[PDB]
């Protein structure tokens, strides 16, 4: 519905029941990634060097928070504006991507894992219509994103 209110109303539901436990689903999130692409451990500094995802982190927490609520907010401004706006937070985002060596061909492995997580966040309460929500508010940051990384370099 490139995002219906009652699209919109699903992201923020399924956000805050995410935001209830953010210890339990931002380590699952990273087992998620790992899991696709394990390669990708090497890009967080917070991981680089463990044997397993930690799991009382408050950087793994704080990073993998502020994800999560970007994609949720950027639903919103979908819904009531028609467009993902810039900003100053999504220039400088830009940059430390660019820094970190995010490429355009890594965006696929944190969509496919924040799916996966919001999945099993809900449970029972998951719809084709929920899954298709996060996956356009998803897009149309990553485009976004993905302009300011190409700007930032
Ligand atoms: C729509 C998708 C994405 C969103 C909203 C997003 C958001 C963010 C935000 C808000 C930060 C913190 C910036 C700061 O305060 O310095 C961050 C950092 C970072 N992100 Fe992204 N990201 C996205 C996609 C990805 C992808 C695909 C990857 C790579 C697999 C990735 C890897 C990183 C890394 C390595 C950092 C630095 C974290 C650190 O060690 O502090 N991000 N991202």
């Amino acid at each position: 519905g490139a995002l219906t209110e009652s699209q919109a109303a699903l992201v923020k539901s399924s956000w805050e029941e995410f935001n209830a436990n953010i210890p339990k689903h931002t380590h699952r999130f990273f087992i998620l990634v790992l899991e696709i692409a394990p390669a990708a451990k090497d890009l967080f500094s917070f991981l680089k060097g463990t044997s397993e995802v930690p799991q009382n982190n408050p950087e793994l927490q704080a990073h993998a928070g502020k994800v999560f609520k970007l994609v949720y907010e950027a639903a919103i401004q979908l819904e009531v504006t028609g467009v993902v706006v810039t900003d100053a937070t999504l220039k400088n985002l830009g940059s430390v991507h660019v820094s970190k060596g995010v490429a355009d061909a890594h965006f696929p492995v944190v969509k496919e894992a924040i799916l996966k997580t919001i999945k099993e966040v809900v449970g029972a309460k998951w719809s084709e219509e929920l899954n298709s929500a996060w996956t356009i508010a998803y897009d149309e940051l990553a485009i976004v994103i993905k302009k300011e990384m190409d700007d930032a370099a």
